């Protein structure tokens, strides 16, 4: 019970283990995007108008909190659209705020036409429409999907339905087809449109997220996190069952090893990137905070 | 040896049927389209490939579009010029799952995707058809001798199933399905991919069985029994067992779905079952109706 509460007697194990694990496999550390002040304070604004209609206010530090992943796992060496950067910045950052939020307050009518509103700025006619889609398809499936039968089932079942689930409420199959702009490379935007790019990386992005995140979602009543599949309080179990998630990270980045040198380089920025950032962000760091409370 | 999964053939044929019957029970049933419907269905395939050059004989084309005949669901069906889209995009991107590479003409083929969408769709649903057709032509084409399909596909069930959620077709079928049902909750299962994930195994796990003779003759590589020794009888058991197993897990999950969604995702993987087990595409390594096509 509350053994099983917390992994936070792993912290330290688990992140060391997570760490050799890239060093070995990966090797090339991600890379921080520093955008220019301006450039932050154009994303956040545009961040604040977009939300404003629901009427919840988001400090700039709980922006700065939520822009991070964009910053450390893009691909710095393979950019070559900023205003697509900035976009996934804006969309990324805006539903996640929606991720927090309490579902009473999920206004689809007001918050859609912003989404839309972002796309347009930033993106080609095209790209808009591909990168809007996602953006609906990802808040509409976190909003039909609290307290729904299909996701106890899928969370509780075995890890394959687990991360079959996750592969869009995670949010990378969203992240993929916003980011494709970005890198202008035709390989890696056909993987993003079939979403075989989110697919290769989800457990990578979800596994490291689910361990930092679990205390803060238990508190929560909140079910989709994978080490909720085995006994956190067992230490055997537990060190088993990561054990075994190490080893689906490894296989997955040993086969995007195989993809071209761009696609790869990408690939494994953000699965890499993501978990710097994420042993850095406060949100992940105590139970409640003001980074990662809940949106009444 | 590893040639042929002959042996086995009546067994796991039993096998795949008792596993239906215990977990899903409902069986699916078949379209009959009128004379007028299924002429339709054929000119309109027809007119979409003659640009690359091959014909196709009206036995062939019967014997893709049974898929779409046996595994869609009747009781539900709301929208039949979307049942008849999927009847044509169906067949015309099998022909080109069939063809040999030099053959496939983006620039010819693409505007006759795009062309049947517009036919038979509504302004969104033929861009939402017609992506995803492109998109599993594209994959089918850059993917015909790449590294990344030896990896995926020899290194472990789940990096092939992974593969398989485009290469099979599934998402593209959710995609151009969804508007013969106009079921709320189905459509966003299928524009998020979920409900391809949900019956990738299923679908996958049949037809590799039945077309791994053809498959392993012409040197196609991507069917998960490519994974294990078929020519070992227990090694084969075991592996096969497994396979029920995933397809067991998933059936048991997909009855956590809505009672509609669910009964098309049960009729979608059974019925296509129940088609293949009469295709005589999958009765001989090579024969008319599933020949390679090249140039
Ligand atoms: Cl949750
Ligand atoms: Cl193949
Ligand atoms: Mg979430
Ligand atoms: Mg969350
Ligand atoms: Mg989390
Ligand atoms: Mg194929
Ligand atoms: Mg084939
Ligand atoms: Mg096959």
């Amino acid at each position: 019970d509350i053994g099983r509460s917390s992994v936070r007697p792993y912290l330290e194990e688990c992140t060391r283990r997570f760490q050799e694990m890239f060093d070995r496999h990966v090797v090339t550390r991600p890379t921080k995007v520093e955008l220019t002040d301006a450039e932050l304070r154009e994303v956040i604004d545009d961040c604040n108008a977009a939300v404003a209609p629901l009427g919840k206010t988001v400090s700039d530090e709980r922006w700065i909190s939520y822009v991070g992943v964009v910053l450390w796992s893009q691909s710095p060496r393979h950019i070559k659209d900023m205003e697509a950067f900035k976009a996934v910045c804006v969309l990324n950052c805006v539903t996640a705020v929606w991720d927090d939020m309490d579902p009473a307050l999920h206004d689809f009518g007001l918050f859609l036409p912003q989404l839309r509103k972002i796309c347009e700025k930033y993106y080609g006619p095209e790209d808009a429409e591909v990168a809007y889609e996602a953006a609906r398809a990802f808040v509409t499936s976190d909003h039909m999907f609290r307290d729904s039968p299909i996701k106890a089932a899928l969370c509780t079942t075995s890890p394959e339905q687990y991360f079959r689930f996750r592969v869009t409420d995670i949010g990378v199959d969203f992240w993929m087809k916003m980011s494709y702009p970005i890198y202008r490379h035709p390989e890696f935007t056909e993987h993003a449109k079939t979403s075989l790019a989110a697919r290769m990386t989800t457990r990578g992005l979800t596994i490291v997220n689910d361990f930092y995140s679990y205390d803060r979602e238990v508190s929560l009543g909140q079910i989709t996190n994978c080490f909720r599949l085995c006994d956190v309080s067992d230490e055997t179990a537990f060190k088993e069952f990561f054990q075994a998630r190490l080893d689906d990270m490894i296989e997955d980045i040993e086969c995007i090893k195989a993809f071209d040198q761009l696609t790869q380089d990408v690939f494994l920025d953000l699965i890499y990137g993501n978990f710097v950032w994420t042993t850095s962000n406060k949100r992940y760091k105590t139970a409640v905070n003001d980074v990662n409370s809940r949106i009444q």
